[PDB]
């Protein structure tokens, strides 16, 4: 079977999570790494896996690419690891202002935590008002929530409560960079409705940021939003955020004081990113993996979807691969993916020396290539087919 | 004066200040640091100081101490970056299983905020109740607030809310390790109330947690808290954090993955830390400066106060330097110091090769010895003399 043939695989990781066991909360056992670099990683049995999520959306320029290693190396060999004030730290905030129109003046944060949940705090200072309006993910007493692409709901809402809302908080694309996505229509209302209202418009862009393109999806949307979240890849892959944003704003702000070592992966990475025009070639790269990942559900006969935008793309069972409009997964529609046949592909994928992240995601670096994802349709289509043994696909749409 | 003599020494923080003011929100320019090293830092133009709170209260052993430094270094040549699973994480959590008797399960989180903001969410869901009480620092809706030391107003809240109330969260020795103190009493009936009303006592011990001993403050507390919160020392001085606590509780959590970075440096310091008997030598080192610093202001004729706990101190201008009792102080009843003189003073002190935390707070590191200590006492003699020469102190008690 396919779980026996992955515990075999991976017998060191199951030592290990035992151990984990023992001191974590607690269905199969998760992959042990030992080593990482440029598109491949490395588990403590030895295997080697091209990797398609490592870093969650942060390592738009791969694991450990030579730019970013060598700007964190001399940063190290300087010994300051926190400080309020660094050169470096101005240097990063400089480019993170050239990149985007609308932040005038930022503040760096500990984490893309701390800087969504400084941004609510701004914007109730700022306004004076108590309630939050956030889009809904699954389906507090100052959160308002709205489901993705309900406009009419989101009328409602702020006609009932639109004077006491301080700002909508929104992430792009969707919910984890697009597993439900949200359109860029209904976003660009709400932008409107909040600033008709007086409430603020936070665009969370901690994952879109430095991948999408390089003025942010604010450019792309062609809004301007009173404040906006980073972190991931325009922190340079490394541990820290910035909230950025208009400049009376951010007048409000007149225990984390700041990272040299993460400034200097960041304006090694973000140079990087500009001069190597890796947003658009990972856009490319998206578009190309989302077709060839349709055409071999069709070529297969499967009632399979790659859906997503820009760099990413994600697998919804169950709808047909030339559907063109994912709103039956806005309005959580489609039936859940069987969670038996998710693990089993997941560790099929493992097995074939790939992996890929959460339910069926997968992220686009600047070091895949066209062969890499040709690898993975190859793999995919022998994965597919050890589901087909198990009794694991329907093939109902 | 100490102004102009400040200016004329930061002429190079001066420049990168003012780029600075470029890209971030708005008294006198803060000092900008290239390098750091044991109890050492240099600024941009090459001045060196001793350091008394670089990391605030991450660095107990230090800057860049060997055994640390080689760790990172080791890790960062594998090339992992993020994981979920990985050795490292594990071992890292072992240690802290075994320092804590209370944590019996624990997740790694992203910083000292996520884990403070995940174990509320855990103490809601864990009990269904809505609302959190905190200690007020300066003197929401789901928000009671108390003033720290104040019994009868947190039995008259458990009285009119406990049944709403899902947990008691609190800092031990006070605001920012001590700034305003809060009594072990008063943590300790805080964590009886919170049981008998069914709501859960969350230990924040983000600074206490291998500073002030290997068993953390809860040990000295004689206190099992539900959940503990830990970063900073706990993680070896880099970034990221940890919830821990009752395996019912921590039942609950049955996008931060984890950092083997971090890891190796949590496993030196905390290996370190136990062996090299730190936490007592610099509860020991802690001890002597206050003692020492208020013999300073005694033999000056000043009415100012050291104060605080373990390896940590504080200034109190306008309390008389043998004061034992610090309610004046957690009752806010002592006058804000002077503005322009804490400005000065931090100046003076930085002209004279010393620097210390924001209005006259100290951390001491596994690095710093009584002759650092003296040091400190012999700068503060000056800088209360040039203050002198300003008109900047007065002697009213």
């Amino acid at each position: 079977s396919i779980l026996n043939d992955y515990k075999r695989k991976t017998e060191g990781s199951v030592f290990w999570a035992q151990r984990a066991r023992s001191v974590m909360p607690d269905d199969p056992h998760g992959l042990f790494i030992s080593d990482a670099q440029g598109v491949h990683k490395t588990d403590v049995d030895g295997n080697v896996y091209l990797d398609f999520f490592g870093g969650h959306g942060a390592l738009v320029l791969g694991h450990g690419h030579p730019r970013v290693n060598a700007a964190i190396a001399e940063a190290l060999s300087h010994g300051v690891q926190y400080a309020a004030s660094h050169p470096l730290e101005v240097r990063w905030a400089e480019r993170i202002v050239a990149a985007f129109p609308s932040i005038r003046k930022l503040r760096f944060t500990g984490s893309g935590t701390e800087t969504t949940l400084l941004a609510l705090r701004v914007a109730r200072a700022f306004t004076g008002r108590r309630m939050i309006l956030r889009i809904a993910t699954h389906y507090a007493k100052n959160t308002l929530l709205i489901r993705p692409d309900d406009i009419e709901g989101m009328r409602e809402v702020f006609a009932q409560h639109g004077s006491d809302i301080a700002a909508f908080i929104a992430e792009p694309v969707g919910s984890h960079f697009g597993v439900t996505p949200v359109s860029d229509s209904f976003l660009r209302e709400g932008a409107e409705l909040a600033r008709q209202y007086g409430a603020l418009f936070i665009l969370d862009e901690v994952i879109s940021g430095f991948r999408v393109g390089n003025h942010g999806m604010q450019a792309l949307l062609d809004v301007q939003p009173d404040l906006t979240c980073l972190a991931k890849a325009s922190a340079g892959g490394l541990p820290g955020g910035i909230l950025g944003g208009r400049e009376d704003v951010m007048g409000v702000l007149s225990t984390f004081t700041g990272n040299p070592i993460t400034a200097a992966a960041a304006i090694a990475a973000i140079d990087t990113i500009l001069e190597d025009d890796v947003c658009a070639k990972i856009n490319d790269l998206g578009q190309f993996a989302r077709e060839a990942m349709n055409h071999l559900f069709a070529r297969k006969g499967l009632n399979w979807l790659a859906y997503g935008r820009f760099s990413g793309f994600h697998l919804m069972p169950g709808l047909p691969p030339n559907t063109t409009d994912t709103g039956s997964i806005t309005r959580a529609e489609v039936a859940r993916p069987d969670v038996k046949m998710i693990a089993a592909m997941r560790m099929a994928l493992i097995l074939e020396g790939v992996d890929i992240g959460g339910r069926g995601s997968v992220f686009l670096s600047a070091q895949h290539e066209r062969e890499h994802v040709e690898h993975l349709v190859t793999t995919f289509d022998r994965v597919l087919d050890r589901l087909a043994d198990e009794n694991l696909l329907s093939w109902q749409p």
